[PDB]
């Protein structure tokens, strides 16, 4: 509850938070200069709910029987064998979100992601089916869209779009993107965010891992809902200061995350790489922006874009509609300019 | 068209029927004494359509989209894995009626038959689904009833009741049924036929192969519709003279077939066993009843029942409601009396 400034002791802290603080590698001086922030990040880290989101309501606003399931599945389920329509199956994930596969549609030659939900075992069947119903009308080229679904016993196969160019992470870790490429990627991600925000969705997880690239440079976001959670513990480097403050927050957390990602595209790794997670949260809460590797190397107009994304004041932080008009995006190359970086990244994996 | 009595030549016969008649092993004298019958059986044998029946209209009277299929399947499909709910799968048939399996329900311990229909490849999807919808309300203990269905991709699994005692054929070929056992089986088959007839269904295939026995002597018919076609070319020994005449026919063909089956239960084999099929049809058309092995061995009251089933006049042939009241059925033993015959038959198969 309270803090004594000269001793440096918090008064009346819960069992867990006293325990966490000792492991935090936050200094007594740091506790002194920002006592409120420390309590905020201790509370945040203690919460640690997986906090799964589901899109709801197909129209503009956005204990179950076999017959009610078959009612809901009327407009989503195709009569087809997913073992004949798709090949090159590879398992890429398993957990509470279903098992997940990549595969290739035999007829079109296009890669897809297939999520497999056990309707009998899975809790909140109604939410998942409701999300698919949303996803059928919630269509945009910069997201992974719902393609198809199949009922295989008690197992619902949800097929989403996918791309064969890898993640943006692979490109930034293995190559050096110039600013005109970074502008191109930022523009595509802002187009996606503008669409998501227009439809009352906050993504919440904008990071290069959730940015999927096609071979000709097409860009799509993933991990915004349940169904699009098709990519597979540590520091949440991408989170805005309001979130880790445990304040109420809005769509401009995605803008913060986009700024963090633009820094990742320059430095070739995420920030806070070797930090204690609690210290990292503390640093996000007090400092916001992690200090740059070598900031003279960037152009002023990119530094401007980075500032407008990484403003700590939510009112001063830019909207997606606003940043779409920012001069940095005018430096943007054709998306095909990414093709050599993607191929280089693919042949550099060597694993 | 015509016949010249002294030469013994039919005039103006089609290509096929002149061809068939030479292979028929019907005599010139036999052609003479019954010229009309010969033409009737030649026409009948030339027709040879598989002539699949489907029950239609669930209420008292009795180019398709994925969404229309999922509409129709609303009340029939369970959300479950048929590979986990049933074990001891054995494939017992394949063809135009789907692939067919026996299996055992894990939870209940009861044997079932599972028919597997490819919805994408199968013609007349609507008829099959309509039949299942009938089968859900068309319930009787002396038929195999619809239990459950599952959608597995484009494959619809239809689960029907089954029994582990084998067919009536196995019991008659390997054991000697006394008349009180035969009365018991006839009563059960007439109870089934009375129900089928009451619901405007003619079975059309009453033979011991389609009579399924349980271990404690329970009796059920199969092969009346599409779904109940769960048992797997030669002589149609069981057919009434009206059918092979190619006249119009009614439900009392099932009564003829029941009489033929009661003879099979005595002689231990079907009639016409080594005949030419065309001669067999000729003999059914002219003589009706095949001549008995040793008729003094049967009781007069059984011979009476056999006469009322195997009357060639449809008006004199008995109805199922009528034969249920016939004195022969009063000789009927408890169905458990079949249990030793079934076990004997099962251990006699040795294959």
């Amino acid at each position: 509850v309270g803090f004594d400034a000269v001793t440096g002791e918090f008064t009346g802290m819960p069992e867990q938070w006293a325990r966490l603080l000792q492991t935090s590698n936050i200094t007594k001086l740091e506790q002194k200069k920002n006592p409120q922030a420390v309590l905020d990040v201790l509370k945040f880290y203690d919460s640690n709910t997986v906090k799964q989101k589901y899109l709801s309501f197909t129209p503009p606003e956005k204990k179950m029987t076999d017959e009610e399931i078959m009612e809901k599945l009327r407009t989503i389920v195709s009569i087809g064998d997913p073992k004949k329509k798709y090949t090159r199956y590879e398992k890429i994930g398993q957990g509470a979100s279903g098992t997940v596969f990549t595969a290739t549609d035999v007829a079109l030659g296009q890669e897809v992601a297939i999520k497999q939900i056990n309707l009998q075992k899975q809790p909140k069947k109604e939410l998942i089916i409701n999300e698919i119903l949303v996803m059928k009308e919630l269509k945009n080229p910069n997201i992974v869209n719902f393609l198809d679904s199949y009922l295989v016993g008690d197992e619902l196969f949800v097929v989403m779009e996918y791309l064969a160019g890898g993640s943006l992470t692979d490109v930034v870790t293995e190559t050096c993107m110039d600013e005109a490429q970074i502008a191109a990627v930022c523009r595509e991600c802002l187009q996606a965010l503008e669409f998501l925000h227009a439809n009352q969705v906050i993504h919440r997880n904008i990071k290069s891992d959730n940015v999927l690239l096609g071979m000709e440079g097409s860009v799509k976001l993933t991990d915004f809902g349940f169904c699009a959670q098709i990519t597979p513990v540590g520091t949440p480097y991408w989170m805005a200061p309001e979130v880790v403050t445990r304040k109420a927050y809005g769509p401009k957390v995605d803008i913060w995350s986009l700024g963090i990602m633009a820094i990742e595209m320059v430095e070739g790794e995420p920030p806070y790489l070797n930090e204690n997670p609690l210290r990292a949260l503390y640093l996000i809460a007090t400092n916001g922006t992690p200090e740059l590797q070598n900031p003279e190397k960037l152009s002023p107009i990119f530094r401007d874009f980075l500032n407008r994304c990484l403003e700590m004041d939510v009112e001063k932080r830019g909207s997606a509609k606003e940043l779409l008009q920012h001069p940095f995006l005018k430096l943007a190359k054709p998306l095909s300019s990414l093709t050599p970086l993607i191929m280089a990244a693919k042949e550099a994996m060597k694993s």
